[PDB]
């Protein structure tokens, strides 16, 4: 809607397929002679992407755009996995509302209808759409901004978002199977923030992250042409 | 480190002299600070990253609220992101100089204390903790996981020693500090035997130090909280 978000658009864009690689130095007019924009719209981008991660400020000034290996997409998940068990932990200790409770189990039965009576018949599109869901979900449940703003920051990077490893083209039999385990998560979580069992709510939101993690290890040994579908992957590999 | 415009504006934020909900203009906040356009620009945009302000839709920046609720979950996360960077280095094992390194910083900070419970140098612990926490934050080797431990403990109230001002050098936190230190050798020695869940629950653990002595500020000193530069701009129970 703004310059400064269409700038954000544009300049994700470029790092992401690697038009602007890991290791250039980036200044706010050579910037925005690169994208053809105005110098204030810029100054706003490249300080929301270096909030987003994909960029480091410069001691003097300017940024960086940060490079990232395998091992770093594995700490993003990681990462992401300890703040949604902090926030399911905090869920679960605090108490939750019935209203935000009804929202969050309405979203678990949705995704419940993904799946068919064969093991690998999941509706793989409509599952990732419905976990983004949730885990926005999730985040908010214990009612704490500050919480709220950490989960959701720690699932910025590209490939760190919940669904970040369910792209269109990973809609394969052994990808589509765990999603079974998956989903029980997602209702273990669930049943142990209502029970108020905080050690078993963190557990398990932490684990299921290590999903994501277990198709990336998948793709590597199995399917490596899937790797350049998943956001932020295709410049690593 | 965006020079002394970055510093005199969260001085002023810290100090609640831009309260919370007070909106903030590149132009016009650079005549209220008397400096220049360019560093003033510059300091809105880390005060944003660093989480002091909010971008408003359509341009600007809005002073954020922070009450004391926020202020135990911002320590909380500093708590679980030290945990996670401790779980890691215990899982994926240390190299021996850099277990030197964060040892000598914990015999420098032994050498803080007495023979009587409340013989403690008080500001030699406060900085020692610093270099401390920083040490275990990149002890794993992971610059993501070193990256995310810093952005969890930028906030003025969420950073290891925010606590520890030379105005708050009482009994009661002096005496804390004696077990905080117990907890530091046994990070690091749950790191040493490989012992990951060791080291999350006492690295998560050490945190609670933080958020007990600020229970016992607003129980016990209330004089402390005003004092305490990074809880200043707090607004307190009937305020928030
Ligand atoms: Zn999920
Ligand atoms: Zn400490």
């Amino acid at each position: 809607a703004t310059h400064g978000g269409r700038a954000v658009i544009e300049l994700r864009e470029k790092i992401l397929s690697g038009e602007l690689p890991g290791g250039m130095r980036l200044f706010e007019v050579s910037t925005a002679e690169l994208l053809d924009i105005s110098r204030t719209p810029v100054r706003e981008a490249l300080s929301r992407l270096t909030e987003e991660g994909l960029l480091n400020r410069l001691p003097g000034g300017g940024f960086v755009v940060r490079r990232f290996g395998f091992a770093d997409v594995v700490d993003a998940i990681e990462v992401r996995g300890v703040m949604e068990g902090t926030a399911a932990r905090l869920a679960a200790e605090r108490g939750v509302s019935k209203v935000a409770l009804e929202e969050i189990d309405a979203t678990v039965q949705q995704l419940d209808l993904c799946f068919g009576d064969r093991v690998d018949d999941v509706d793989f599109d409509g599952y990732a759409a419905l976990n983004r869901i949730f885990h926005h979900q999730l985040a908010a449940l214990c009612g704490s901004e500050m919480i709220r703003r950490e989960v959701e920051r720690a699932s910025s990077l590209p490939f760190a978002s919940p669904s970040a490893f369910l792209p269109d083209k990973a809609n394969i039999g052994a990808f589509r199977r765990s999603l079974r385990g998956a989903q029980e998560q997602h209702k273990a979580i669930v049943a142990a923030i209502v029970a108020r069992e905080g050690a078993r709510a963190e557990a398990v939101a932490r684990e299921h992250s290590r999903t994501a993690r277990t198709n990336l290890e998948y793709m590597i040994r199995e399917a490596p042409e899937l790797i350049a579908q998943v956001p932020g992957l295709a410049l690593i590999s």
